[PDB]
């Protein structure tokens, strides 16, 4: 699968091209190795990401994530993602998970990149699980083919990130809730996909839109299942005056010391990635909620938010 003499850029037609984002023939020496690499966009003008095709080794790649950003964490050929993904904010565009197949972008929908305000780089994370296939000492070029176009898209994809920052999980503690909430104050977004992220202590993650005190399910997932972007059961609009609300349920069981929010496996995260589309003339590409503005509101959270997925 390694790119040879033809390189990473395929002409599709007048205004479209495929960009292949692949590891430069890497060979992991340990299990659960996270490798990152970057690619500058080959065009300066604004472009739209309208499709993704995975190029994974079905024998060694556990997951892949693709981000857009302006400042990749390294200037090197490739690095361990422990160093970081991007030094500015990494905008997730795509997740590929083993045993949980991705869902296509709706037609007419694209991420805006490049230009004056869009991402100038793609960063690709590859999670290598079982490295028993690397007994060959073979070079791996797993990654993702992205379909770019110059043609403006009627609908712009973006990300609403809900994330905990203050969470403290005391050791042995049966149940710890991490609650996130913000008022929505932009033009309408329609949620079409969601991804959940915790580390090993996470039991369930749920996101809701609350309007006039009524809770509407965006997504609810066990974070110990493959962390792909999952389609929303039914399209959900989030509109001015709505509150977005999310809860991660953790346990402290099995830990001798307290667990707080951080980047390592002995730390936790409570992340819910809400992938939306917006009308192009109304669109903004990213929003983040790191707060809990209506904590008392969580008294009426559906009971399913506290119950593990069977
Ligand atoms: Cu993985
Ligand atoms: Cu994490
Ligand atoms: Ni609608």
């Amino acid at each position: 699968e390694c790119l040879g003499t033809i390189g990473p850029v395929t002409p599709l037609d007048a205004s479209d091209f495929a960009l292949d984002i692949r590891m430069p023939g890497v060979t992991p020496k340990e299990s659960d190795t996270y490798f990152c690499m970057s690619m500058r966009l080959p065009v300066d003008e604004e472009a739209f990401v309208i499709d993704f095709k995975p190029r994974a080794s079905m024998d060694t790649v556990h997951h892949m994530l693709l981000f857009g950003c302006n400042m990749p964490s390294s200037t090197g050929s490739y690095w361990f993602c422990d160093e970081g993904t991007c030094t500015d904010k990494a905008n997730i565009l795509y997740a590929w998970a083993r045993n949980a197949p991705p869902t296509r972008l709706p037609k007419g929908v694209g991420f805006r990149v490049g230009g004056e305000t869009g991402s100038k780089y793609f960063v690709l994370q590859v999670h290598y699980g079982d490295i028993s296939a690397f007994r060959d000492n073979h070079k791996d070029c797993s990654g993702v083919s992205v379909h770019l176009t110059r043609v403006p898209q009627p609908l712009i994809a973006g990300m609403y990130l809900m994330m905990s920052v203050d969470t403290v999980i005391p050791p042995g503690e049966k149940v710890v809730n991490a609650d996130i909430s913000c008022q929505y104050k932009m033009y309408p977004m329609h949620v079409f996909a969601y991804r959940v992220h915790t580390h090993h202590l996470g039991k369930v993650v749920s996101g809701y839109r609350v309007r006039n005190g009524q809770w509407t399910l965006i997504g609810r997932q066990n974070p110990q299942l493959p962390q792909a972007f999952y389609p929303v059961e039914h399209p959900v609009d989030v509109t001015f005056g709505d509150i977005l609300a999310a809860r991660c349920v953790f346990t402290g069981e099995g830990r001798t010391e307290a667990t707080h929010i951080g980047g390592t496996s002995s730390d936790e995260m409570c992340n819910l990635y809400i992938m939306y589309y917006m009308e192009a003339k109304y669109a903004l590409s990213f929003m983040t909620c790191t707060k809990n503005v209506a904590p008392d509101m969580f008294r009426t959270i559906p009971a399913e938010a506290n119950i593990p997925i069977p």
